[PDB]
C-alpha cells in the first residue's frame, strides 16, 4: 500500500501541476483489501472546493455495468431471457436492416453490442443519427425514453444482429425492457435488482444535492474549462466524432432514465458493484456470471483496440501482448466519457476505480496510462 | 492543511497501532472551511468493515447540544420561555428538596444543569437513584420516557435550583417538554426543529440499518472488546460511577427517545450542528445564542475539571490557563460516553470533531489530548 501510495500520488502531483486534471477519486482494491482510496484536487475549481472520498459524481457509460447487472439478475429469475426478442417488452422496436427487412434482435444481441445499433457520438453533426434526433443520454432534451427509442427505431441498423461489434445504445433499450419487466421505473427497478442488494446507497438517476457533486470539465488551455449545458466537446482520434454534455442532466427529475449513460454515483458504490461482479457472492448463478465476464464477441472487435472482445459487462482482455499492456489476460474493463476509466484484473484479483471531472483526460488520456503502469510496475 | 492533516494521522496512527482505537471519525473546520474530514481504521473489527466519512454512530451525550437547539428554537418562537416553570409543560414533574419544598424548576435550570437533578452515573450501584430505578438512556428497559420522568421526579433534588452545578438528566425531562410544547414525538420535533432546517440527513433516534453504524467497543488489553447489552463499564477517575451500555438500543422501537443520551447520526450531521452553534446564520435570534454560548455556571462549576462553566449547549472555557489547555478563552466542548468528543474554539473559527467506537478512549483518553495538542501545535 506504501509503495504504490506513493507511485500513484506522483502521478497525481504531475497531473494536477500540469492543468490536465481538475479532481479525481480512485480506489484500488485487491481481493477485497483496499490498498489505496484517495481525493484528489477539487471537485469545483471555481469555488474552491476540495475533491471528497465521497464526492458524487454523473457515471456516463459507467451507469452500464450496473444496469447490464439488472438485466443479468433479472434473466436469473427468468423474467428475462438472453435468447428472447426484445419485441417481446418493446413491441414497437422493431428497428430494419438497410435493405429495409425486419431481422431479430435479442437481449444477448443487445448486451454485447452486437445488434447493429450505434449512437450519435459514432459520427456527429450531419449523420443519420444527427437526422433522426437520437440522443446519447448524455445531453438534455425535451421528450422521454420511448420518444428516443422510437426515432432509435427508425434508423436503419449497421449491420446483421450477431455479425459484427459496434457500440451502441443497446443499455438504453435494456433500460426500457427493465421497466417494462419490472413495471417499475428504471430508477426503483436498478434500486430493486442491484443497487440496495450491494450496499450501494449513494447512486441513483436523479439527484437533488447539487453540493455534493463533482463539477465537469473538459480539457482546454490554459486550463480545463467549466461545462455548461449545451456543449459539445470533440472525441479524440479514433474514438468518434464528439459528445454533447448537460452537466444539469443529473438535477432534471423530467431527463429520461439512460442506462447506458444516466447514473450518478460516489466511488465506494461503483466499487461495490466492480467487486460484485470480480468476486460474484452468489449475486449471479455462477453460469451466468461467467458468461457475462467471458468475450462474447471476439478480439476481431478491437473494442478499446487490438486484444480485445467484449462481454455481458464491459470489453474482456484476450491478448495483452496485442494491447500493449501489463494487465493479465481475462481482464474487464471500461469507462465513461465524464472522465473515468475502471478494470478489473481478475487473475490479480484487482479492481481499479477512476472517477474525475475532467473530459477526457479521465476516460483515455495518458492519466490512465500511468496511472496503470503505475500498479503494475 | 497538509501540515494538520500530517500532524493527525500521526497521532491516529500511533493510536491504532497501540489499539487504543478501533476506529473513528474526525473533521477539523476553520471559519466554515473543511481543513480535515477523515475516517480511520475499521467500523466493524470482527467482519473486517472500514470506517466510512459517512458511518453512522451512536451519539450518546452529543444527542444534548442538538436537543437543546431544538429548545431554544421553541423558545425563539415564543412556544417556552427561559423563565418558565417546567410544570407548565410537565404538571406532574414536582421534584422535592430533602425538606419536602417543591422548587421552581424552570427551562433554563434544566438548560444549564443547575436544577438540582443528577445521573445515576455519578454515584451507581447502591445509591438514591439505583434504588429507584431511574435510567440514564444508554440502557433499555421495559418502560417509557413518562416511567422514567416519573421515578426520577420522586427522587429528592441535589441542591436548589440555581445554586450550583451536578451533570444531569435535564435533557430527557427537556425532551418531553418539547414533546408536549409540539405535540409531536421527540423525533419528529427535533427533525422539524432542527435536522430539516440544517439540512442533517443523516441522524435520528432509531434506525433500522445496522450496516451502516460503527460497533462499539470498551477499552482493554491487549485489544478494544466488543459490547453486548447489559454490560457495566467503570468511568474514569473522576467522571463518574459506570455506564451500562445497550448497543442495540438504537435498533429498538421501543426504546424511549432520551433527549441526553439517545440519538444516532453521521460526522457531518453533527459538524452542521457545532457550525450552527459557531456562526448561528439567522438560526436563533442573536440575544438567545450569545445567551446560549455563553457561561451561565461559573467557573466554579468546574465542569470539565477546573476553569470550565456551562451555557445552555455545552462546557464553556472561562480560563485556559486553569484547564491547562492551548484552546482560547469563550471555547465550547463536551462529549459522549461512546467515545466521542467535540470544541468549538470561537476565537478561531474552529470546529473539531471526533467520533469513535471505543469507549472511553475517544472520549476522555490519551487520544483527545493528543489530537487536540495536535491542532493548536
Ligand atoms: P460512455 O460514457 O458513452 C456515453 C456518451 C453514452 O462511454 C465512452 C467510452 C464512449
Ligand atoms: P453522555 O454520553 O452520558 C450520559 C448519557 C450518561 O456523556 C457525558 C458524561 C459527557
Amino acid at each position: 500500500a506504501a509503495s504504490l501510495a506513493a507511485r500513484l500520488d506522483a502521478v497525481f502531483d504531475q497531473a494536477l501541476r500540469e492543468r490536465r486534471l481538475v479532481g479525481a477519486v480512485a480506489i484500488v482494491a485487491r481481493h477485497g483489501e483496499i490498498l489505496y482510496r484517495r481525493a484528489q484536487g477539487l471537485a469545483d475549481r471555481e469555488a474552491g472546493r476540495p475533491m471528497r472520498e465521497d464526492t458524487l459524481f454523473r457515471l456516463a457509460s459507467v451507469t452500464k455495468p450496473i444496469v447490464a447487472l439488472a438485466v443479468l439478475r433479472l434473466v436469473a429469475r427468468g423474467e428475462l431471457a438472453l435468447d428472447a426478442p426484445v419485441t417481446r417488452w418493446l413491441p414497437e422496436f422493431r428497428p430494419r436492416l438497410a435493405d429495409g427487412s425486419e431481422p431479430l434482435v435479442t437481449i444477448h444481441h443487445l448486451l454485447t453490442h452486437t445488434s447493429g445499433l450505434g449512437y450519435w457520438l459514432l459520427e456527429g453533426a450531419g449523420s443519420v443519427y444527427d437526422r433522426l434526433g437520437i440522443s446519447d443520454g448524455i445531453d438534455l432534451r425535451d421528450f422521454d425514453l420511448d420518444e428516443n427509442l422510437r426515432r432509435l427505431a427508425s434508423a436503419p441498423l449497421s449491420f446483421a444482429p450477431g455479425s459484427g461489434w459496434q457500440y451502441s445504445l443497446a443499455l438504453d433499450v435494456l433500460g426500457a425492457v427493465v421497466e417494462r419487466a419490472t413495471g417499475q421505473p428504471l430508477a426503483a427497478a436498478v434500486d430493486a435488482l442491484v443497487a440496495q442488494p450491494l450496499g450501494m446507497r449513494d447512486c441513483g438517476f436523479v439527484s437533488a444535492e447539487p453540493e455534493r457533486f463533482a463539477v465537469p470539465y473538459h480539457d482546454g488551455q490554459p486550463e480545463p474549462v467549466r461545462m455548461r449545458d449545451g456543449i459539445e466537446v470533440p472525441l479524440p482520434e479514433g474514438h468518434g466524432a464528439a459528445v454533447r454534455f448537460a452537466p444539469s442532466r443529473v438535477f432534471e427529475p423530467g431527463a429520461y432514465p439512460s442506462g447506458g449513460a444516466g447514473m450518478y454515483g460516489s466511488a465506494d458504490d461503483v466499487l461495490r458493484a466492480l467487486e460484485a461482479i470480480r468476486a460474484n457472492p452468489g449475486f449471479l448463478p455462477e453460469t451466468l456470471a461467467d458468461a457475462a465476464r467471458r468475450d462474447q464477441a471476439g478480439v476481431g472487435a478491437e473494442t478499446r483496440g487490438p486484444g480485445w472482445g467484449f462481454g455481458y459487462l464491459s470489453a474482456v482482455l484476450d491478448d495483452p501482448a496485442a494491447a500493449g499492456t501489463p494487465q493479465h489476460a481475462g481482464t474487464l474493463q471500461w469507462g465513461g466519457v465524464y472522465g473515468h476509466s475502471w478494470f478489473v484484473d481478475r487473475a490479480l484479483g484487482l479492481s481499479v476505480l477512476l472517477l474525475t471531472n475532467t473530459a477526457y483526460e479521465g476516460m483515455s488520456g495518458p492519466l490512465t496510462i500511468a496511472l496503470r503502469d503505475a500498479v503494475y510496475a
